[PDB]
């Protein structure tokens, strides 16, 4: 028993990450097979970040200004080249740490782990969410960029995300591994506000399975709803409309612990409209919703990964 | 910025992780040298468990009843023995991957980061505290006894938990690796009840001199007190009386923002009496308690390990 915020096992990542440094600025890369990909913005000194022409900046880099050094050994860049926000750095040699991989683009309202990263260096790892809005919540100090978000499956990485910006809100801004931002973000330093911070109904409604199937059970209550008499409550609390594929994808939950999907949904609303009056779920006094369906199964079914 | 419950990576403490069977019971051990470490009751069916004699059930255990197990490879036992509620099983292969480490038995109220594990693979990692009761509020399922709890220093595992029970509450109990229960907890399937859970002072404030890092400084008042005036609250609210060793504790982090402890103990202190309003604190709508000062300080600082 008991549901915790749970990262994947890191080790697989940890193997995979080295310091690049260009001129002045050191980040963090991504080293797997022969290539190194790390955040296109390591050409960029602060007073580029302003209004940077990447394609021109780059014109001035060649392949041995490219300082790149798996913990205390350098590797050679024997080619280079910008995809989108990303740079490959092909190296000579193949990480011989590489794990089975995918690179993966996620959806809004999916998780991932995030190992976070200074100089090559692994510092810590904690579960992330891409929110509606296309930001995450995550920690992130200067040096911190290149540090990847990931899932594991088994033994397959499917990397998702890199860290590229810091909005002035303090929200963080990345890329897929191919280099394409998720939502409307640039790597440039201007005026870039996130939109509103929806919340993610259906791991909402994950969280209160796994309260349930972990005994916290006092916010059932003896009513139903329907689809679109919840999100007439969605709306106004700034949740994501609820859909059949939702509830599609809530029926393994459902079925565990024989609570029908709209009787949840009449629980969350009665929480949204009454507030928890003080009291928990999980330890938590607020509505959590940074724990997808596939997480609940996962932590309370106890999958592994080799 | 931003502010996250953080686990170390994981992957030093991944490659020590085997499965132990004995009889029908499988469990995890940790493998360090050419030692595996897992707990006693590894040698107990269900039935044992009501009232076990480990010494009588031992002697029908042979070396060769102990299936270890790395991966796809089997370890061969030459030696058994039991240190307090754990069992040392010798092997003759010492684990190549065996980092850096130390055994540390921990105080009440520090934190760590749990690996948990079924049949000897990783699932997930996340951050735990020794509660003042003793007991870790953990997210264990069968077949995750022996997972263990951990710290690191730079290049140096600090191994201070291992799992072994489940309470009937939910709430969870083991030992260091030197087999010594932490609290008055036995590897007795019998009544055992935790006592009060009352909250880590010191972590609640490094926690809000965190959140005053980061921008969320609505809750900082125009109030201070003293030790034994907010000690008068603390014991209202079930938490642990604050010392002098506490406010030194704190120094740093005083220095750092310019908030005297004492006038955050005044800011705690209206956050006990009044609550929170419905507003959050670094993402929570309670009083964290779970990021010691030195969780703090790492976070912000971005602290590394290779």
């Amino acid at each position: 028993s008991g549901f915790r915020k749970m990262a994947f096992p890191s080790g697989k990542v940890e193997g995979c990450m080295v310091q690049v440094t260009c001129g002045t600025t050191t980040l963090n890369g991504l080293w797997l097979d022969d290539v190194v990909y790390c955040p296109r913005h390591v050409i960029c000194t602060s007073e580029d970040m302003l209004n940077p022409n990447y394609e021109d900046l780059l014109i001035r880099k060649s392949n041995h200004n490219f300082l790149v050094q798996a913990g205390n050994v350098q590797l050679r860049v024997i080619g280079h080249s910008m995809q989108n926000c990303v740079l490959k750095l092909k190296v000579d040699t193949a990480n011989p740490k590489t794990p089975k991989y995918k690179f993966v683009r996620i959806q809004p309202g999916q998780t991932f782990s995030v190992l976070a990263c200074y100089n090559g260096s692994p510092s810590g790892v904690y579960q992330c969410a891409m929110r509606p809005n296309f930001t995450i919540k995550g920690s992130f100090l200067n040096g911190s960029c290149g540090s990847v978000g990931f899932n594991i499956d088994y033994d397959c990485v499917s990397f998702c995300y890199m860290h590229h910006m810091e909005l002035p809100t303090g929200v963080h801004a990345g890329t897929d591994l191919e280099g394409n931002f998720y939502g409307p973000f640039v790597d440039r330093q201007t005026a870039q506000a996130a939109g509103t911070d929806t919340t993610i109904t259906v791991n909402v409604l994950a969280w209160l399975y796994a309260a349930v199937i972990n005994g916290d059970r006092w916010f059932l209550n003896r009513f139903t709803t329907t689809l679109n008499d919840f999100n007439l409550v969605a709306m106004k609390y700034n949740y994501e409309p609820l859909t059949q594929d939702h509830v599609d994808i809530l029926g393994p939950l459902s079925a565990q612990t024989g609570i029908a999907v709209l009787d949840m949904c009449a629980s969350l609303k009665e929480l949204l409209q009454n507030g928890m009056n003080g009291r928990t779920i999980l330890g938590s006094a607020l509505l959590e919703d940074e724990f997808t369906p596939f997480d609940v199964v996962r932590q309370c079914s106890g999958v592994t990964f080799q």
